[PDB]
């Protein structure tokens, strides 16, 4: 069906939520730009942590070292993925930013991968993909600006809550702590 007021196909896709299906939305491998999807990154029944953001998104950069600490701590049982999305504060935008990063709004995958490479010159080999230029994953996960998720066997287990900067990472740590405790016992 077409929406008479848009001329576009009618949308029947429900927004992502905890306990609902994790969208198998499209992403891009930095090396070679091959198409992939979020669930290509799930390894069987291991939880997969998703971290959407960009270099010009301050809270995303402020938590990166903490996120990398989580990878080391939980990698025994959990997988992790960064999704590099549209810049929060592009250097050619309307609002002048004093972001330490000066990155024009991406106009192609070549621009976006260039930005992603700046990110990953820190964070030695975390898994990282790009969102498609249609922003397929950002849209499906409601994850523009930045967002954290945990998915497992195709279901959303943790959805990063909007609200003050600081909590999402502490809440994610809580989810991972409880999962690790269920598998192995409480750490002494």
């Amino acid at each position: 069906g077409i929406d008479p007021f848009t001329g576009q196909k009618l949308d029947f896709f429900k927004q992502a939520h905890e306990g609902g299906p994790a969208p198998n939305s499209e992403v891009v491998r930095p090396d070679g730009f091959q198409s992939q999807r979020i669930l290509d990154y799930a390894q069987g029944t291991r939880p997969l942590v998703l971290n959407f953001g960009s270099c010009t998104c301050p809270p995303f950069m402020a938590r990166m070292s903490a996120f990398q600490r989580l990878v080391t701590k939980y990698q025994r049982d959990v997988d992790f993925l960064i999704i590099y999305i549209e810049e929060a504060h592009p250097s050619d935008g309307w609002v002048t930013t004093d972001s330490p990063y000066v990155i024009p709004q991406h106009r192609s995958l070549e621009d976006r991968v260039s930005a992603a490479r700046v990110l990953q010159q820190g964070a030695p080999g975390c898994a990282l993909v790009l969102d498609t230029m249609a922003n397929s994953s950002s849209s499906a996960y409601g994850a523009y600006f930045e967002r954290l998720y945990v998915i497992q066997s195709g279901t959303i287990m943790y959805q990063g809550g909007r609200g003050p900067d600081g909590y999402q990472v502490s809440e994610l740590r809580t989810w991972l702590e409880r999962y690790d405790e269920q598998l192995h016992g409480t750490r002494p």
